[PDB]
Order: C-alpha cells, then structure tokens, then sequence
C-alpha cells in the first residue's frame, strides 16, 4: 500500500520465501534420512507396509473395509474387476461417550454391529465369506498385515487397555456375531498407494496432504534392514512402505524454520513432527495469526481495533483459504470475514498485505511439502510416475499448482505446461476405503496359498 507498509510486506517476503536451494538442501538430507530409517535405525519410521506384491488391476470379487476415526466408520464394499471397482458404503458415528469407555468391549462390539447391519443390508443371505481390510490410523506395530498393535491412540481415544492387537479383539466380536475375516490391519498413506495403482500402473507413490501429511512407495526387501527374515520372500521384490515422514528433521539441521515456526512447536503438546508442522496447512491460519498480531503490535496494523483474534490457533485452514479465494480486488470478502468474525475493520491497504501474507504462507507449505516426494524418487530413481494424492489441501487454493512447480524448481524441468511434466500429481483413489479392500484381496491370497504375510516368526 504505503512504503512503510510496503517494507513489511517485502521482509515477511523474506521470511516465508522458500528457493529450489532451499528446497534442493531439504531434499538432499530427507534422501539421507529416508536411508537412516530403513537401516538398523534411523529417525523417520519408514514401516513396511507388509504388501510383498504389486497387483494386476486383474484381481477381482467382493471385499469389504472399514476405516474410523473420531466421528465415524466407514464400511465399504468394494467390487473388483480387471482394472476397475465399484464400492458401496455406509458410515456410522461414534456412539457420543466412546473415546473415553471405560469399557474396550464396547468399541469393538460397536463396529461388529453396524457390520452386521450392512450385511444384511448387502446381502441378506450370502455364501464363502468376505476378507475385510481395516485401514487403523493410529499407531504401526505390524508385525504383519494381519497384525497391528495400538502405539498410542490418537484422534482423541482413550479407553482404557488397548495397546494390544486391536485385530484378535474385533474378529472376536464377529465370530460371536458370525460372518466375516480380517485379513489386513493398514495405514491410509499404504491405503492410497496400493487402490491408486490397482487402477494405474504408473503409480509410484502414495501421499497425503491432509491435516497430517506421509506417504507411501514401494522399495524392494533387499535393499532394506528387515533383511534377516523371510524366505519365500521372492528374495528381492517388492516391498510398500509407510514413511510416517511428517517428523523428518526433528534435529532441525535444515528446514527453514522461521520465528512463527518456532512458536508454534512450543505452543504445541511440543517439540515433534516438525516436517508435518512445516507444511500442514492445518496449521496455516495460526501462521498467518502470529504475523498480523506482530504487526499490530508494532503498531501498522488494526490502529485502534478490538481483538478477540489474540486467541491461539482462532484461525483455521479456512481463513487463508478464503482470503485466497478472495476474487475481486478491494477483497471485499476478506474485509467481510475480518470484520464480524473478529470485528476488525480494515482498509484495504491492509487486505493487501493480509492476502499477500496468506499468498506466502501456502505456497511454502506447498513447495516445502513435496520435498518428500522428489527424494523418494530420487532414493528410489523414478525418473517418471504417478504420484496419487490425497487429503483436504488439495481442496485448498492454488496448492495443487503450487507443488506442481516446485517439483519443476527441484528437477529444472524447462516445460511449460504441467501436464507435460516427467513426474504428474495426479487424485489418488480412495485410500481408506478401495486401497484397504485391494490390500485385503492381495493378503488373503498370500494366507490361501500360504505364501507368508510378514516376518519370520
Ligand atoms: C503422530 C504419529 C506418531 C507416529 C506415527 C503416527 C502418527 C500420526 O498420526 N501420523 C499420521 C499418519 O499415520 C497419517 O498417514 C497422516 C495422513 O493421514 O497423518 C499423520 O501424519
């Protein structure tokens, strides 16, 4: 707007202003510590995914998977068929009061009902008995893929004495009940690799960009530290793994963590997951929160106002969003959201800097956020492929672009088009639903034929 305006406005250009070197530095040491994980040791999880094969888009039938979370299970049917699938759901919220049951049966009992339900809903008779794949976002503990142990309930569980095979404890509430087998207990970033390349074959890895941000790619058992059990592992072939990369440099020798960076860590149930709290855009508002307050504070901004905006993380995904969106040029709308919403009243020299402010702050989560996605490719050396995505940011403003030309900052693609780009982003297929019903159908043929579903016990 005005020079004094204008200088502020180019130092936060400064501070949230992310350069391929930049990027190129990141990419450099996620490579590194992708390795680190896989060895004996290392700070990124990278957790096999227990998928020992890829899969046909020829592999067909009738599979069944659940995914829940706070709120709501999800069970989905899902039709197989030489390339293609046809899924059919219901949801079911969370009876209130679950989360905190003092009693574990009752979860449990829970999703073994509603399944009854939608079976008979399904099939009201029905004759074999259906493979289910629960994809369980929460804590690894795959000892096999029909395994998985509670590491720590997130999304706002806690019932009490679970850090157990949640697997044994839901099949037996089936038996009682009767009617199906779980076959697979999975991740919802293996989820989206798998379902996304039973439909194309060019897919090479599998991402979110949600409120967490992971992905999922396929290495090969050799090339591992997992490399003391197996056999009749085709002794070198194939092997999905889930990253759980959102706590990429934890050490912090290279992301370009800023001041408001820094204070959000704090403020945060601290000090973790910082690649995740570097380019989750769940936490873009917040961001944007702590520059405008700083500059209110140094007095260029809301001269005189009221703030009821001073409160910790006020300001979701949304806002920034929005003022995005803002289409036409005295950002009418974000003067509409400002005001009653926080009852600020600001002139639009200042709705210029807020949009700038907001224009910054999404395009580095978004350049910074497929850092993790050219070093696969390059640890891994995908020259070209697919990358499924999924997650809420994309459904965010300007973001699928925005990492597109990152990725081209990275590699120096002179191309002018996305499209006719070597590696494309493109949507995922459902990944807690289809990707788990694909995974299942592979798992129980292993057990069928009995070809082994993880380490040597
Ligand atoms: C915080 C924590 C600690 C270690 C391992 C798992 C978690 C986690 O929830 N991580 C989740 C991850 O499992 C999921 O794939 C993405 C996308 O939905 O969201 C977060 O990143």
């Amino acid at each position: 707007a005005a020079a004094x305006d204008x200088s502020l406005v180019e130092v936060h250009x400064x501070v949230f202003i992310v350069p391929p070197x930049i990027l190129q530095a990141v990419v450099s040491i996620l490579t590194t510590r992708x390795d680190d994980x896989d060895s004996s040791a290392a700070s990124i999880p990278m957790v096999p995914g227990w998928v020992l094969k890829q899969v046909s888009g020829a592999q067909a039938g009738s599979f069944l998977a659940i995914v829940m979370g706070g709120g709501d299970l999800e069970v989905i049917l899902i039709s197989l068929a030489g390339r293609q699938e046809s899924s059919i759901x219901a949801s079911r919220s969370l009876a209130a009061a679950m989360s905190t049951t003092a009693i574990p049966s009752d979860l449990w009992g829970n999703x073994a009902x509603s399944n009854a339900a939608f079976s008979s809903x399904e099939f009201s008779s029905x004759a074999g008995s259906v493979p289910l794949g629960f994809t369980f976002x929460e804590a690894g503990a795959k000892e096999x893929v029909i395994k998985g142990q509670i590491t720590x309930q997130a999304x706002a569980f806690s019932l009490a004495x679970l850090x157990k095979l949640i697997s044994a404890m839901x099949n037996a509430x089936f038996p009682a009940g009767d009617x199906x087998x779980s076959v697979a207990d999975i991740x919802d970033s293996h989820g989206i690799l798998x379902x996304v390349n039973y439909t194309d074959a060019x897919i090479k890895m599998g991402i979110i960009f949600g409120s967490g941000v992971n992905a999922a790619y396929w290495c090969d058992s050799t090339x591992i530290g997992d490399a003391a059990d197996g056999g009749x592992x085709g002794g070198a072939g194939x092997m999905x793994i889930c990253c759980d990369q959102s706590s990429f440099r934890k050490a912090f020798p290279s992301l370009p963590q800023i001041x408001y960076l820094x204070t959000l860590n704090x403020x945060s149930p601290x000090a973790x997951k910082t690649f995740x709290k570097n380019s989750x855009a769940k936490n873009x508002g917040q961001s944007l929160r702590d520059v405008l307050m700083x500059f209110k504070x140094x007095g260029q901004x809301h001269x005189x106002x009221a703030x009821s905006f001073x409160a910790a993380n006020v300001e979701n995904t949304s806002y920034p969003a929005k003022i995005q969106k803002l289409p036409h040029f005295d950002l009418r709308x974000x003067x509409d959201l400002f005001x009653g919403d926080q009852g600020i009243a600001x002139k639009t020299x200042m709705k210029x800097v807020v949009r700038r402010x907001l224009f910054l702050i999404a395009a580095y989560a978004f350049r910074l956020v497929v850092c993790x996605i050219x070093a696969i490719c390059q640890k891994k050396g995908y020259s070209s492929g697919h990358i499924a995505a999924x997650g809420s940011x994309r459904s965010y403003s300007g973001f699928s672009x925005n990492s597109a030309t990152x990725n081209x900052n990275i590699y120096g693609w002179p191309q002018s088009a996305x499209x006719s780009k070597p590696i494309x982003i493109t949507p995922a297929i459902d990944g807690x639903g289809a990707a788990s019903x694909v995974i299942x159908s592979i798992a129980s043929a292993x057990x069928s034929x009995a070809x082994x579903s993880a380490x040597x016990a």
